[PDB]
């Protein structure tokens, strides 16, 4: 009962932006946003998108998102009637806040129950006018809906966040005085992470008359450090940022110097009137207590508004504060030209352009600039110049203001990332990408980029660290190859409940030539192989000569086909446990026992490759008459029956199929009296030899004798479901650790493979681990139709590593977790800068079918 105190202590490291993500004007996604900004593709348009270009007088152009009508609302747990009341504002803030979680190599496992604080920013309220001017019962959800201290709350609610949650009102500036606040909040031990945001959206035109009405706005776009600027056009966003201690991010865009807030106080001009000397003195401060050289920043993004009382003011503290000193001119520039004025939400449009700046290393242009402004000093000293066309910018400090309205300024530095990307051992060999979205369009979208993408390790990285959600929340499960000489791509809807994995393993007959050959360009796989190798060197065998070199007469001996199918076991079993895959349930045929046993932990490679050698030896040591064994398509009880003394029955393999052992002259007889009545009596090859039958008997205390030396007795997990021993002595002493005791009665007493499978649930993923695929027939037949069955290889496959992805693939897309990347060595985190930004496929990648109300026009009249 009694609650752990959390150790609140002053935090000393970095501080680093993660993830970021947005909806900005003429832009779904940041990477349209770096697009246009890029291709100096002005954002503010003319149309109806909010109202008439013109409507009451307005100024005709703005800046406006694609849609506010879109929202998966089920994603997120809120029914139709909270969701109708609800703000476009929140909606958008939270899918972007999920991608920018999704972009900072994060997940909704990893995030939940962490101590992580939001601190939104929004002002706009114009919903609750246009939603209460005809109100109706059912609309009080407009409280948990509406009403901007739920901004971040439900951020904070959805993603199980125990911190801080507030939301600040501080016009512009707002997203700036957010990141301060969470500043303060990291650095103090309350919280790990921050989800700094911010969203502005416009509904109301007589809003837009208002701000007119005192001047605000001009007439054309926001021409930044411009002689002809007379004002501001009104912008959209709904962006998002992620802030994480530098110890632990997995991406790092940038880190936070530090950022400080100052009010520009008394003034004998106005309260709208900014001050010069308070700027100044929060940059002298702000970079006096971090000991910043002022003459390190390379960027400068400026809060051009294009006024022509701001930015004169704007840029003489600039080049009072920072361009004392500096040997080059400072390259100043501003996002508000680009897509227009964001008002609450400037302050992260800069951010934006920050991170895109500090990852594309290149600052994007700035439009409008034509004739620099007179009453701008710096613009002709050589101190100042403003970026008009693409330059690359190498690396160091970039600053960012957001002077607001009233005088509340702030100010914030951050550091470039200098981590470039260096070649990994993989993006040359194929690759399996597993991933999972919301639509089948989104989920191929994603595939799209990936193969994009595919010689980038550290963006599958990336999006492998959230590809393992639960199917409840991201339905769409799929999986592909990159690099692949033949192109695989699966997709499916997978059901909110778990199936269960159990790994098959099967017995003798998969022997062929190359088994496993094309496997051997895996890494782990190699290893394992040649592990077993010189695990069996002392005993006079080559492994390794057998598996690659080894032909047709090889396997026509006993002792390689045991040893080789054993080996593969083995190596399949270290992939898949380095993948990451737990067995929920283990099976075996004969002398697949070894197998389980081995993946199940009661066993280990010397012991299992051991057992399979004594096994062998057993019977090419001691002399054993000449016998056959069939595949009589009788029951149980009637193969049991019809063999006559010496021919027995050996495995139930399904329902109806049973294997029948005997000598060679019992058998061929009684065979073919079978043969005679309608039975398929299809003889198959055993080196002359019956197993599990009473000719065994000899063998196996031989084999008893053998392991009783080497096999320590280990408990069997109810994992592994025992095929030699029924039921009745599961809970006997013989059936609790598979000691030479076990190895002996199973190569002695009947396979009872068909009891073992019914326990296996009807809807189970059966993996069948093996050199081929052999048992897919009968245990298809024996579980029924609602269960999925693979095959890790197939026979004389061309190619046998991309049968093998294609299986873990579809297991995947099945519902099974696992970790592709685990095949390869891992990769070290933070990623390198070069890594491309995984918020544009969640973002396109979203269930957008059904459309919400959004406020009208005539709602405000």
């Amino acid at each position: 009962p009694p609650k752990t105190p959390n150790v609140v202590e002053p935090y000393k490291g970095e501080v680093a932006i993660c993830g970021l993500s947005g909806r900005y004007p003429e832009s779904a996604n940041v990477g349209e946003l770096e697009y246009n900004l890029f291709n100096k593709i002005d954002m503010v348009t003319i149309d109806n998108r909010r109202w008439e270009p013109g409507y009451l007088g307005t100024p005709e152009r703005m800046g406006k998102v694609k849609t506010i009508t879109d929202f998966d609302a089920e994603f997120f747990g809120v029914h139709t009637k909270g969701a109708q009341t609800m703000d476009p504002m929140l909606r958008n803030l939270l899918e972007v806040v999920y991608e920018a979680i999704v972009d900072a190599g994060e997940s909704l496992e990893s995030m939940k129950g962490t101590r992580t604080g939001v601190y939104i920013g929004v002002s706009n309220n114009e919903v609750d006018t246009a939603y209460m001017k005809n109100w109706t019962d059912d609309d009080a959800y407009m409280v948990q809906g509406c009403h901007h201290s739920m901004y971040p709350n439900w951020i904070s609610f959805f993603f199980d966040f125990s911190g801080p949650s507030t939301a600040y009102n501080t016009a512009c500036s707002t997203s700036l005085v957010c990141l301060d606040a969470a500043e303060r909040h990291l650095r103090m031990g309350v919280i790990d992470n921050a989800i700094v945001g911010g969203s502005n959206f416009i509904y109301r035109p007589a809003t837009t008359k208002l701000f007119m009405g005192m001047n605000f706005l001009g007439s054309s776009t926001c021409k930044a450090f411009d002689e002809s600027g007379d004002g501001f056009v009104r912008g959209e966003v709904a962006s998002a940022i992620l802030l994480k201690k530098a110890d632990t991010a997995k991406r790092v865009y940038c880190t936070l110097v530090g950022s400080m807030l100052n009010n520009d106080g008394n003034q004998t001009n106005g309260i709208l009137y900014p001050n010069s000397e308070a700027q100044e003195q929060l940059m002298t401060d702000i970079y006096s207590t971090h000991k910043i050289d002022a003459n390190e920043v390379k960027y400068f993004e400026c809060h051009g508004t294009g006024t022509q009382a701001g930015d004169p003011n704007e840029t003489r503290a600039i080049c009072n504060a920072v361009c004392k000193g500096k040997k080059d001119p400072l390259l100043i520039g501003s996002i508000k030209s680009n897509l227009g004025h964001g008002e609450t939400a400037s302050g992260i449009n800069g951010i934006s352009k920050v991170i895109i700046t500090m990852h594309s290393r290149q600052i994007p242009p700035n439009l409008h600039f034509k004739n620099p402004n007179p009453k701008i000093p710096g613009l002709f000293d050589g101190r100042l110049k403003v970026v008009t066309e693409t330059t690359p910018f190498d690396g160091g400090l970039i600053a960012i203001n957001s002077f607001g309205m009233g005088g509340t300024n702030a100010h914030a530095i951050f550091r470039s990332f200098d981590k470039r990307a260096e070649p990994h051992p993989a993006s040359d060999k194929p690759r399996l990408f597993t991933y999972c979205a919301r639509t089948e369009e989104g989920l191929q979208k994603i595939f799209e980029e990936a193969h994009k993408h595919a010689s980038n390790v550290e963006f599958h990285a990336l999006c492998q660290e959230s590809a393992n959600t639960k199917p409840k929340s991201l339905p769409y499960r799929g999986a592909t190859i990159l690099n692949a000489e033949g192109e695989y791509t699966e997709i499916q809807k997978c059901p909110s409940k778990a199936r269960e994995v159990w790994f098959v393993y099967s017995g003798m007959g998969s022997q062929w030539v190359g088994m496993g050959r094309s496997l051997m360009a895996l890494d782990v796989f190699r290893q394992s192989i040649e592990e077993t190798a010189a695990i069996l060197s002392p005993f006079g065998v080559d492994l390794m000569s057998l598996l690659m070199d080894g032909t047709e007469d090889k396997l026509k001996e006993i002792m390689p086909p045991f040893i080789c199918i054993n080996a593969i076991q083995l190596a399949l079993t270290d992939l898949l446990n380095s993948m990451g895959i737990v067995p929920d349930g283990l099976v075996g045929h004969s002398l697949g026992e070894v197998g389980c046993a081995y993946a199940d932990g009661c066993l280990t490679r010397r012991e299992a490759i051991l057992s399979a050698f004594w096994r062998a030896k057993a019977v090419i040591d001691c002399e054993v008459k000449p016998g056959k064994m069939a595949a009589v398509e009788l029951t149980w009880e009637e193969a049991k029956r019809l063999c006559p003394p010496g021919v027995v029955a050996a495995c139930h393999n399904s329902q109806d199929s049973v294997t029948i052992s005997g000598g060679a002259q019992e058998m061929t007889k009684f065979m073919a009296e079978l043969s005679a009545q309608g039975v398929t009596v299809k003889e198959v090859n055993s080196n002359n030899i019956s197993y599990h039958s009473s000719f065994m008997t000899e063998p196996a205390a031989y084999l008893k004798k053998g392991l009783e030396k080497e096999i320590v007795p280990k408990p069997r997990s109810k994992k592994w479901i025992s095929t030699s021993i029924p039921e009745e002595r599961w809970g006997n002493p013989e059936a609790q650790t598979a000691d030479a005791s076990y190895q002996a009665n199973n190569l002695l007493s009947s396979v009872l493979f068909y009891e073992g499978l019914q326990k296996i649930p009807s809807n189970a993923i059966a993996i069948e681990i093996a050199p081929a695929g052999l048992l897919q027939s009968v245990i298809k037949k024996s579980l029924g139709q609602d269960c999925t069955i693979v095959a890790l290889q197939k026979r004389k496959s061309p190619n046998n590593l991309e049968v093998f992805f294609s299986a873990l693939g579809k297991c995947y897309s099945h519902g099974v977790p696992m970790n592709p990347l685990g095949l390869y060595p891992a990769v070290q985190f933070p990623v390198s800068i070069d890594t491309p930004m995984l918020s544009s496929m969640v973002s396109e990648a979203w269930d957008h079918s059904a459309k919400w109300r959004v406020p009208l026009v005539e709602e405000f009249e």
